[PDB]
DNA sequence: TTACTGTGGGAAAGA
DNA sequence: AATCTTTCCCACAGT
């Protein structure tokens, strides 16, 4: 009872975006440790957004399954570190049907704990509970880093910043906690909020030298290192700035020695970003408006710029979960959501076989080729492997179109592992049969 | 006004 | 050694 059903799986095939149920965390890659009593909180604020018309129709198939205090049809949201439970916060509250972001988390000295990962358990009013979905890896530190070198073993995956990774940035005034602004585009402008922030990817520029110039003979392995011409677009929407270069500050004033180009830049580091041409503005915070700036010289090697100019960085990462409670409304929670990184394709002939590597595998779960079930085996919660149906069964009139390249012609079909209650989890892979 | 509190900088210690 | 990381200490400007 429950088992998916053919016609119900391409019901959700052709409406993926109304039914699918969308949840996105966005958090830093690393969090500075707090010692003794204090609390240092996470910066930006981890933050989730339940995008997607598919959490509506979850409400009411809620709401009415419920008239069988008033109005516990909303969201309850907990966050925290790990498994554990004493530090459960409560998390507060277009087309994104919810948002909250933890602007209190905090890890203490105490916590022998070197990497971890956030925890989102979701619950309505009444007590239901939707599930529990993790963060990426967080990995902690003591205080950023002070490095004025490259190193070559030190874990670059989380202390430098690769060319083509997305970052937050905010403002800070005068260490004043309340006073903390987020660079993120509202209304197709950038601004600078308070409880949101956005995600850029950080394009590296490689230097124009070249032809006469034969000193050096190479510095590419990447990464973001000072005095470094950077293009900081907007995850979300397409949205820009202008190709400015990023340069390290100390107390208000843009270091500029003729050395700090051998620094790579870090997380949590203090920057400003000055004009390519006039090397004398920067990128400047006005009353949460982005608005350029003028920098008296103090020096040759020195700047003097306001602490509205100023700026700190940091590595930032997601974690996306897709469902779909296809058939009924299932009376267990959807936590754990399978995650699927590879699909592998060996052995040939009639035997021929699919790998498929990921993450929170269970049992409880088929593959699917489109709207066609196969024989599924679990190896472990990170290993299943099954058989490719005859590409003749894969399709039929109903769906030809839908599973057809309309260009090449070929059969391609959307990947998904449907629980044994009729929930369906996109694989985000696609199963072409040139084989 | 007094008590308490994130944050960034520095000292001292550890590596 | 010389430099960076880890831990402590603390004052600034705010609740």
């Amino acid at each position: 009872v429950q088992s998916l059903t053919s016609d119900r799986m391409i019901d959700f095939l052709s409406n993926k975006e109304k039914y699918e149920c969308v949840i996105s965390i966005f958090h830093a890659k690393v969090a500075q440790k707090s010692y003794g009593n204090e609390k240092r909180f996470f910066c930006p604020p981890p933050c989730i957004y339940l995008i997607g018309q598919g959490w509506k129709l979850k409400k009411d198939r809620v709401a009415q399954l419920y008239k069988t205090e008033q109005q516990a049809t909303e969201l309850v949201a907990y966050i925290g570190i790990g498994s554990d439970t004493s530090e459960r916060q409560q998390l507060d509250f277009p087309n994104i049907y919810d948002y909250c972001a933890a602007k209190t988390l905090y890890i203490s000295d105490s916590d022998k704990r070197k990497y971890f990962d956030l925890n989102a358990q979701f619950f309505y009013g009444c007590g239901m509970e939707i599930g529990g979905f993790v963060s990426q890896r967080i990995k902690v530190i003591s205080k950023p880093s002070k490095k004025k070198q490259s190193m070559k073993n030190t874990d670059c995956k989380y202390l430098c910043i690769a060319s083509g990774t997305k970052v937050a940035l905010f403002n800070r005034l005068r260490s004043q906690t309340v006073s903390t602004r987020y660079l993120h585009v509202e209304g197709n402008a950038f601004h600078a909020s308070s409880t949101k922030w956005g995600a850029f990817t950080i394009h590296l520029f490689d230097d124009e030298r070249g032809l006469q110039e034969t000193d050096n003979f190479a510095v590419r392995d990447g990464f973001v290192y000072y005095g470094s011409v950077v293009k900081l677009v907007d995850s979300v929407t397409g949205i820009a700035l202008p190709r400015l270069r990023i340069r390290k500050v100390d107390k208000q004033q843009v270091i500029l020695d003729a050395s700090c180009s051998e620094e790579p830049v870090s997380q949590l580091h203090k920057c400003a970003f000055q004009m390519i041409d006039n090397e004398l503005v920067y990128l400047c915070l006005s009353h949460d408006k982005i608005i350029q700036h003028q920098a008296t010289a103090i020096n040759e090697h020195r700047h003097q710029i306001n602490d509205g100019a100023a700026w700190t960085i940091i590595s930032t990462d997601k974690a996306e979960y897709r469902f779909f409670e296809a058939m009924g409304q299932v009376a267990n929670p959807i936590s754990p959501c399978p995650v699927v990184g590879s699909l592998e394709v060996d052995g040939h002939g009639e035997a021929s076989r699919v790998e498929l590597h990921g993450r929170d595998f269970k049992p409880n779960l088929k593959v699917w080729f489109g709207a066609t079930p196969v024989e599924t085996t679990f190896r472990s919660e990170e290993s299943l492997h099954c058989s490719i149906p005859p590409v003749s069964q894969v399709r039929n009139e109903q769906t030809h179109w839908m599973f057809t390249n309309r260009t090449t012609g070929d059969v391609e079909v959307p990947i998904s592992l449907v629980r044994d209650d009729g929930v369906v989890y996109s694989s985000g892979l696609t199963f072409s049969y040139k084989s």
